[PDB]
């Protein structure tokens, strides 16, 4: 099911988020069932923007050997909020992108809710700047979202092994 | 499936829309698939409000033969498109409400469809001022909805039998 | 002037905000310079709604003697945070409405900020129970203004002399 | 004044915008009075971005010989509606960006409005790829104001005069 009971969770954010040490590819290791992901390999690139805010480049390989691709802006909408973000895709309408936790040299947490009356939809990804996180540093990230509701038995485990996301290098 | 693909449609709605006359009982002839209506024998009852809009009281009969309610409020944040509106029911997110089209005597269509990225979420009633509808209205309502992507074969008949819908008397 | 340079700021509200004791009659003793209140003698009257919320009656008093009133709905759009509704007056867009400190039975705070670009325009008054309040609680409800980027030197008192504000029975 | 008695009107947009082709340099030529532009000689450089939609840069000089610049991005959330905009400048909140007429090579026409209640704040300037534009064309641009509430008798002039200029490499 994508559609879990309950309204949106409001879960604590990275304090002091600096968006350019978050810049560069970071590598899908667990996510939520969404629907936008539709192959593996997932990768996600940030990078700079002339105006405010910065680009995004997600890439992944479906199971038919083609890398789809998607471009996409990033902006915090609120200055002073600068880890809730708003991730303005093609094709798509404005989601919602708040950096929960993040080291911006090896792991980081997202997540997406959107509201739907008494029920909710929501997107999580624990993301590694390495195609592989350590064991650990998951289950720390999975408590946190266990601690806001998330079904961390939900949660799905990309696959990023070398020789099938060798299209991807 | 709840969530379906492709953003939300912007359909048409009844022109010059009159709310004291859409006041009052509707029975659920038809309805999407949707997690808010648990049972059978689905009622909206719209009544006066002291200030602006007009309040909401939707019944329905449960398998249990529990009555559950909900109480809400509806109101037009944009007086100038009157059939475009905005629910807020009790433990519940603003939801949008468009009356597409009704008679205010004897039929109504509505919809209501929140964006997630590419994705929708959507939900939608045939409902009547009384227990059935003819089937003549239901197919030309049908075909309002196929016309802006509805499957109308996802629709599900509520049950709304006399007998089976004795409680709700 | 009414718009102020700076975006809307965040303040903190009243917690475990009960609508309940707050309906009743609040009397408008100081106010931030608005474009609304074209009069004096101003109350606020929260009566209760058959639906989610409370009704909204306001009155003042023109220079001419003349009595203008405004019917409005309020509604707190997240149920988990009561204290931040919004305000459907007549005739008039959703506009934000804060009760960030209140007693119930004596005082309360009210604040509202639209953001319009880098600059703002803001709307606050300060309101009691009675057609007065100590100077005591005036003195700390605009500490608490103050705390965030209000100039409680732009406030205006509000008349409220029983011989003035005679035409409001 | 800024803030002006009404809500915000909803006007026609351009049809089939191509930003592309919006791509630029465009000059001030008449402005509604605002509270951002606090010189003249102004002008609108809309850039290339890595992500979705279009980069920006607002150039102006001040009394005092001084050029202020902001930079800024813009998106259309509504990828279906690419002619309303979202405009996100520097340390400033999300404000309305609407290209009501252009022929992409000479002339563009572009409104602003947030609600504040019953009344409104607005922007709209009418734009040159020259740092002067023909009277025919400042008047039917001109007419399309007048046809939705703009009061045309409060626009302002802005100085695109070469020598007052020419700090403007
Ligand atoms: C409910 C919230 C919600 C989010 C957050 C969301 C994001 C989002 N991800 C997308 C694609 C994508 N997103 C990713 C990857 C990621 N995406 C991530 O949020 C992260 C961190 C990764 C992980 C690396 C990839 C690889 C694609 C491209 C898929 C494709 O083109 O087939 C798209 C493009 C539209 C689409 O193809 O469906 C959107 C809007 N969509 C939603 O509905
Ligand atoms: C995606 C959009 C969307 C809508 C529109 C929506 C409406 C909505 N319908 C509800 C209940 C309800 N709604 C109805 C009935 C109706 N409801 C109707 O929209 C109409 C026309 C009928 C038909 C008569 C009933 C009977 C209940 C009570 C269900 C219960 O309490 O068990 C509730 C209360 C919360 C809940 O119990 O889930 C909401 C928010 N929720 C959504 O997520
Ligand atoms: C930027 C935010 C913002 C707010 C909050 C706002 C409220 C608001 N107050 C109004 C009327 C009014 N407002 C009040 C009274 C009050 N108002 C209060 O919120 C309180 C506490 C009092 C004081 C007791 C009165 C008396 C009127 C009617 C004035 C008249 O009709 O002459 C109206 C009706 C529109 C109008 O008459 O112009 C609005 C929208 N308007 C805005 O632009
Ligand atoms: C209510 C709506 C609204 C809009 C649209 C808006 C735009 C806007 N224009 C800005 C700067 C600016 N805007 C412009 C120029 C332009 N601006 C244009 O949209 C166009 C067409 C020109 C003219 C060519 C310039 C030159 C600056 C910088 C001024 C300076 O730094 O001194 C800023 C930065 C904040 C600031 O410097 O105060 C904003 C938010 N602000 C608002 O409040």
């Amino acid at each position: 099911m994508f559609i879990k009971p309950g309204r949106c969770p409001k879960p604590a954010v990275q304090e002091d988020f600096d968006a350019a040490r978050y810049l560069g590819v970071w590598y899908d290791i667990q996510r939520l069932p969404n629907k936008f992901q539709k192959g593996e390999c997932a990768t996600a690139t940030y990078s700079l923007s002339p105006g405010v805010g910065f680009s995004v480049f997600n890439r992944e390989r479906l199971a038919n050997g083609t890398i789809k691709s998607v471009i996409g802006s990033a902006i915090a909408e609120d200055p002073c909020e600068p880890a809730k973000l708003q991730f303005f895709h093609e094709n798509a309408a404005p989601v919602p992108y708040w950096v929960l936790s993040t080291d911006y040299d090896n792991y980081a947490l997202v997540y997406s809710c959107i509201n739907l009356g008494a029920s909710h939809a929501a997107a999580a990804s624990i993301v590694s700047r390495q195609p592989t996180l350590p064991e650990e540093t998951i289950k720390k990230l999975q408590g946190t979202m266990s601690s806001f509701g998330v079904g961390v038995d939900t949660l799905l485990t990309t696959n990023q092994d070398a020789a099938y996301c060798s299209a991807m290098n």
